[PDB]
């Protein structure tokens, strides 16, 4: 429809659409309570005139008041107000889309449960859609896709059915051997998943028993493999391993580099080796999107690497963690869903608005990792982030629908609770997205928008630290940023000039977000709000030394404090991709570091 | 506060405080816009007054209206009307409370993640009252709760809690054999849990080593015992079995007598015998609020038989599945939160309005049922149930909080994510929780009130039921109930008055629900809605034996139909305790009915 404002799609940082919200808010609950009345309309209402009337009635309305109004209380002093534009600078929390919040309440007064079609048909015919809707995000043809309470619960449901999928050759072979046939112990263990699935969907009588002695019987469930993961992985997939039976044991992180991205070097080394070994890999897990540096991994190079290891009888599943930059895909698919060609990425997001300035935002290999989401078997991807889906909304996306046989316990299912993880799950959520699915289409004529101001805005920011130093009574402290954003994730450190001990920038650091946080004072009037992640040896390695050595400190230094404190901005904000909109806040924030660094020192 | 109206704490069946719901919504959505004017409020609105009259704008917001346009037809058209009182008798689905959905949009307006105390401190505060408050209804002392997104899985945080407390024993031996000095390999898998426990927390600096030593590992899963459930389980704990590793068939069905109710004498068959095996029992599941029948289990006789097989030195976990029934024990504890005497409980009913007529409504084994369930170690809890709370929204609560360290991952806890098995959780679902737990409190004053009421609106069914014959054209239909309801979920079944054919009640009943359903029909039209369920002989045995002849039928007509197919209505609308009341609508049911037989026969 030619241009979209996202201006109207927020009820605003200073409620400047508050109106329109309200207003649509009350439109749709005087749809709902019309429908109310007019079932069974000939029935008289139970609740009397006089019973709204009564003292009863006062008196218990009046201790609701009190509740909500205590609820008032303690939720407008201690909330954190990211609903600003240019002032908070942490974690993946910004405004959510108005047209999700609206859908939310609206569906919420019919009270839908998703885990049965009787219970609530229209919500449950959205969750399909969502789920088709999330499968031609990744360009996965013939797959499907559902909403997860949250990302770490779909995480689980990824390693449920690659764990499953590993134990099926072994329980063809014992339910009916002639699928498996002339096939190796080991070439049963690295059998792709399409042939595991085709031979499941040809032994249409059976599949029930090769189910019988998959993993949910629980035996083979050390002999499937190892799930590989980057060292700098959410403790989700720790607790994935814990929950599924492979144990934590069976998990090994795969070295990053200095962009914090897997090592597919490194990856190669500990496949092959482990394969000499005779170990399976039961999995890889590549992560679009980094829980504290925005670090895309080159699923294009993991996938790459897998068809060349086939070769030589080695195959692993491969499951990306995108649910921090899954929907960021969007800002790569046309309107008829064909992933555009990166020499005509910049004028077609010119031709859309993704981006306001015509250079390179997005490098080709973060293009290449994006495009390759689509040869993997199951992806995370969590609405309530850059879905802008109000929480709790995550969700889980399959490259082949016949996948949920694997996990299906006994079209649109009629019974979503026997293809999921799950049980009783909210309609309201499936509104909720299907909302935001249809106003913002998944492509460059919505998400895209969205996902490329948060981007732009993310770039202005990283601009602007890189070239910021203060004057702290005689004592200038220059801030330094980590790594070029692979998404909208800007990692930065405060430095003073002539300071050697790293452990005094990570003080330092750590000191700045004591005060840009609820830490010290009061969060109501924070004029700057930052995140901070410590980078431990123990789990990132020797991944920040090029880093801290840049700063110039020593490889010395760096084993001696142990870590590097970074600060973390996920700038989700939509209202900075404009720098004449940036350049207003700009001596806001550099007004409000100035005063928080002359607390700290003074 | 002396009496409480439960009719003004709904919107209502005919929209009667529809008002009052859009007034209070209203004035919470007011109080957040100015709480976010009012944050930074020197900074000048971004979004401006001729872009909100621009026609970006206008072309926007009309497109959003479509969407929601969209999602309200659909909404309309295909959902179930269960707010309307003596007209919907189905599934566990009534109104919600008003508290809880005022609170959750008003929450979701701030968009806490409830995983961290810094992205919402409030909520997040809100969350550990709701779980210190799930410890005091279910009277554990020094107990914990938590809010699950539903109570599939909670019921495997409770395997996963329990899978990893057998490790332990093992686990301490070879990493502190000191603490199970002298203890047989068997007395480790058979050690109560409090010595666990104790034990675990005598070695602070060996927690983490034990505790990786555990089922977290994947080790010793299928040795840590066999997973006791009753026969007519819910899947959740199938599902539950498969994911932690222990395996579906490590899961041993325990028979149910003709009450629907665990066979107390058959579970100890069961596990002396496993004992004799030496075998463990990794945990027995009692469940209070059966899915297909509303029955109790006697926990009091399986924590009974518990004491008494530990003198032979066989211990099993107790984990309570009270999704359905769990808020019900409201109706046993007074405002000191003691448990009332049944001697007391008519006499205190009728002080504080919990049943109108003064007779027995709860029978004393019921009662001694929700009074042990303080002796087990966790319980399955759902607010989306009968706590009246909007979906998605579960609960589990621990008996000791020091079970938690046994599922910890690394006062209120500042990552509440490394004490659950979820991740990003709302926290609008917390001020959901909390809002209902204080306008209604977890006692006799609040929702012990309403449970009542759903109880006595049930006994008002059953009892119309049991007296209710039709007339369809020369053939006399008699409407017959399983048994006595042990909460508020009256089953029943239509008979021909002289067919002798199982196969022929079992589509006499099928064809009353198809007409009662979305089956045949519109649903904003179906007079009469029920919900349906086959109790065959594979999952429940020959427990509705004594049913099935009760009605006429042989033990060999049974075993050819294979099963039979029963009504069931969980009565959850709370407007139906008074007589006077479902005597007006007890008239529009039969009318309803007759036509829906006159349909099916003629
Ligand atoms: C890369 C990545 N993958 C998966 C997950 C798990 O997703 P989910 O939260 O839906 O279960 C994550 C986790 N993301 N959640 C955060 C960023 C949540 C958070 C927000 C705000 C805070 O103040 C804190 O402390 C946490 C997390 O780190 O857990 C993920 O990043
Ligand atoms: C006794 C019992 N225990 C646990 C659970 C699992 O709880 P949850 O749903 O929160 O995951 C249940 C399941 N209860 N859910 C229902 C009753 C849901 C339902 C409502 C309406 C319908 O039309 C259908 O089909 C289902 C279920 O049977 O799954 C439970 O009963």
């Amino acid at each position: 429809k030619g241009e979209m404002n996202l201006n109207a799609l927020f009820i605003g940082d200073k409620a400047e659409n508050g109106q329109l919200y309200k207003d649509l808010l009350i439109d749709l609950v005087d749809e709902h309570l019309g429908w109310r009345q007019n079932y069974m309309p000939q029935d008289m209402p139970v609740i009397s005139s006089q019973e709204r009337t009564s003292k009863s009635y006062e008196k218990t309305v009046n201790h609701m008041k009190d509740v909500l109004n205590e609820i008032s209380s303690r939720m407008r002093t201690h909330s954190v107000p990211w609903h600003t534009a240019g002032r908070y600078w942490g974690h993946m929390n910004s405004e959510t889309l108005m047209p999700s919040l609206l859908a939310y309440n609206f569906a919420m007064l019919w009270n839908g449960n998703n885990v049965a079609y009787e219970s609530s048909p229209a919500t449950s015919q959205m969750e399909e859609e969502v789920g088709h809707e999330f499968a031609h995000l990744m360009s996965y043809k013939n797959g499907w896709g559902h909403i997860v309470a949250d990302g770490s619960l779909a995480n689980l449901e990824g390693l449920w059915y690659a764990r499953n999928i590993k134990s099926l050759p072994f329980a063809m072979k014992e339910v009916k051997p002639e699928l498996v046939a002339g096939k190796s112990d080991w070439e049963l263990l690295n059998m792709p998943t399409k042939e595991i699935m085709d031979l499941l969907e040809s032994a249409e009588d059976e599949i029930d028993e090769i189910k019988a002695h998959s993993a949910r019987s629980g035996k083979h469930l050390q002999a499937i493999g190892k799930w590989l993961v980057p060292q700098t992985k959410h403790y989700s997939w720790l607790k994935a391993a814990d929950i599924i039976g492979i144990g934590l044991d069976q998990v090994i992180p795969v070295p990053v580099d200095h962009n914090y991205r897997m090592d597919i070097n490194e990856l190669e080394k500990i496949v092959r080796g482990l394969a000499e070994e005779q170990i399976p890999v039961l999995g890889v897990v590549g992560v679009v999107g980094s829980t504290e540096e925005g670090a895309v991994d080159s699923i294009d190079k993991i996938i790459a690497l897998r068809d060349e290891l086939m070769k030589d009888g080695i195959y692993y599943y491969v499951h990306v963690d995108a649910a921090y930059g899954g929907y960021g895909r969007a800002i790569f698919l046309d309107e008829d869903n064909n992933f555009i060609p990166y020499e005509d990425l910049q004028d077609v997001h010119e031709e859309y608005g993704v981006f306001k300035e015509k250079k390179e935002h997005i490098s080709r290999e973060v293009y290449d990792a994006y495009k390759a989401i689509e040869l993997a078997e199951s992806v995370t991807i969590d609405p309530h982030k850059m879905g802008y889906i109000p929480y709790s909304a995550g969700g889980i996306v399959i490259q082949d629908i016949r996948m949920r046989d694997v996990i299906s316990y006994f079209d649109i299912p009629a019974l979503l609770g026997a293809y999921i993880l799950e049980g009783s799950k909210a309609g309201a959520t499936a509104a909720s997205v299907w909302a935001a699915h249809h106003v913002l289409p998944l492509n460059v004529a919505g998400y895209g928008k969205l996902i490329g101001a948060s981007i732009e805005g993310s770039h202005h920011f990283y601009n602007f630290l890189n070239d910021l130093t203060f004057k702290v009574g005689d004592k200038e402290i220059e801030v330094h940023t980590l790594t070029h954003p692979d998404f909208n994730m800007v990692d930065y450190v405060f430095k003073e000039k002539g300071n050697d001990d790293l452990v005094a920038m990570n003080k330092l650091n750590h000191d700045v977000y004591d005060y840009a946080s609820y830490v010290k004072g009061n969060i109501y009037n924070n004029e700057f709000i930052t995140s901070h992640t410590d980078f431990a040896i123990p789990d990132y390695g020797n991944s920040p030394l090029k880093f801290v050595n840049s700063l110039g400190f020593s490889d010395e230094e760096w084993n001696r404090a142990g870590k590097v404190t970074v600060l973390r901005a996920a700038v989700m904000t939509p209202y900075m991709n404009d720098k004449e909109e940036f350049d207003v806040y700009a001596p806001k924030i550099q007004a409000a570091l100035q005063e928080k660094l002359e607390q700290i020192y003074d």
